């Protein structure tokens, strides 16, 4: 068994891992394997004296409070989330721009990015009165939960993995994963896509040049929500497989809406979906527009990327047999 997962692991460096297979190969501990494994390249572990067993703790806890019966925000994609920001930290635009910390911080932060997911959005708790949306006031409820928790798990038992940094280095990489975790509340999607936007616009190069934390912290931002959002680039096997996921997800809320006498969300109600046309939305409105500015800033590291999404949408498109805009509008803007 370990034979056969340690070859599939040798593809931690490239876009299309299949994570599904380290997930069943791996006892499902697919954030744990390919966290290790993504540390062990990156000599992170070296770097920040992070003791082994203290690494494999800390992951182990983390990825059991990802809950299995989420479809979609669970381990896996977590794991996913992980392994994509790791190959955008590595893309030849960005050769040794970023420091070994903010590496660190970038990695951290989609480990975390989602723990403790419920499997319902921000808007449904907002909208139960829900314990969570009482605890944060109603904004980025999820989102300040996932780095709560994240942060949070540190201190159990022989799981604190910052033990050695300083004190200055453990401010700054908590203060740049709140940053990057928050900005991965979709609600903050336009704001990002303008901001990185912006940035392509006045971009210097000598490999991209970045001259203060502003930016940086923007650039990584804005690399974890891509990471966050791409589903849709990857192979289509792995693709549909997420769609199949998330819309299960969905329309679990959308049952609890039920149950409960409220009206059916956008996208939420099984007997009333859409899931071609709904892909091909999202793609068109969002998933394609922050892709292709991404790809702008890194020019021509993410053409292949572009492209499977271009050959994905058209598969959804052909397999076609209100709701996406009512969805899009309440989701992804302010
Ligand atoms: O955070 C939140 O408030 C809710 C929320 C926002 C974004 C996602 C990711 C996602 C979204 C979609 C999708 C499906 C139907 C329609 C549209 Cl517009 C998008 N699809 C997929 C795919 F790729 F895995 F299939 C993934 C999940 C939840
Ligand atoms: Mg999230
Ligand atoms: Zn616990
Ligand atoms: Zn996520």
């Amino acid at each position: 068994q370990e034979d056969v997962l340690a070859k599939e692991l040798e593809d931690v460096n490239k876009w299309g891992l299949h994570v599904f297979r380290i997930a069943e190969l791996s006892g499902n501990r697919p954030l744990t394997v390919i966290m290790h494994t993504i540390f062990q390249e990156r000599d992170l572990l070296k770097t920040f004296k992070i003791p082994v067993d203290t690494l494999i703790t800390y992951l182990m806890t983390l990825e059991d409070h990802y809950h299995a019966d989420v479809a979609y925000h669970n381990n896996i994609h977590a794991a996913d989330v992980v392994q994509s920001t790791h190959v955008l930290l590595s893309t030849p635009a960005l050769e040794a721009v970023f420091t070994d910390l903010e590496i660190l911080a970038a990695i951290f932060a989609s480990a975390i990015h989602d723990v403790d997911h419920p499997g319902v959005s921000n808007q449904f708790l907002i909208n139960t009165n829900s314990e969570l949306a009482l605890m944060y006031n109603d904004s980025s409820v999820l989102e300040n939960h996932h780095l709560a928790v994240g942060f949070k798990l540190l201190q159990e038992e022989n799981c604190d993995i910052f033990q050695n940094l300083t004190k200055k280095q453990r401010q700054s990489l908590r203060k740049m994963v709140i940053d990057i975790v928050l900005a991965t509340d979709m609600s903050k999607h336009m704001n990002l896509l303008a901001d990185l936007k912006t940035m392509v616009e006045t971009k210097k190069v000598t490999v991209l040049l970045l001259d203060n934390y502003s930016d940086r912290i923007q650039v990584l931002q804005n690399m974890v929500h891509c990471a966050d959002l791409s589903n849709p680039t990857k192979p289509l096997q792995l693709y549909r497989q997420w769609t199949d996921r998330i819309m299960e997800e969905f329309f679990r809320q959308g049952d609890r809406e039920r149950e409960r006498g409220m009206e059916i969300s956008p996208m939420c109600d099984k007997h009333n979906a859409s899931v071609e046309k709904s892909q091909v939305g999202f793609i068109d409105y969002i998933v394609h527009p922050l892709w292709e500015t991404w790809a702008d800033l890194v020019h021509p590291d993410a053409q292949d990327i572009l492209d499977t999404l271009e050959d994905n949408r058209e598969w959804y498109q052909s397999t076609i047999p209100n709701q996406v805009s009512e969805f899009i509008s309440n989701t992804f803007l302010d």
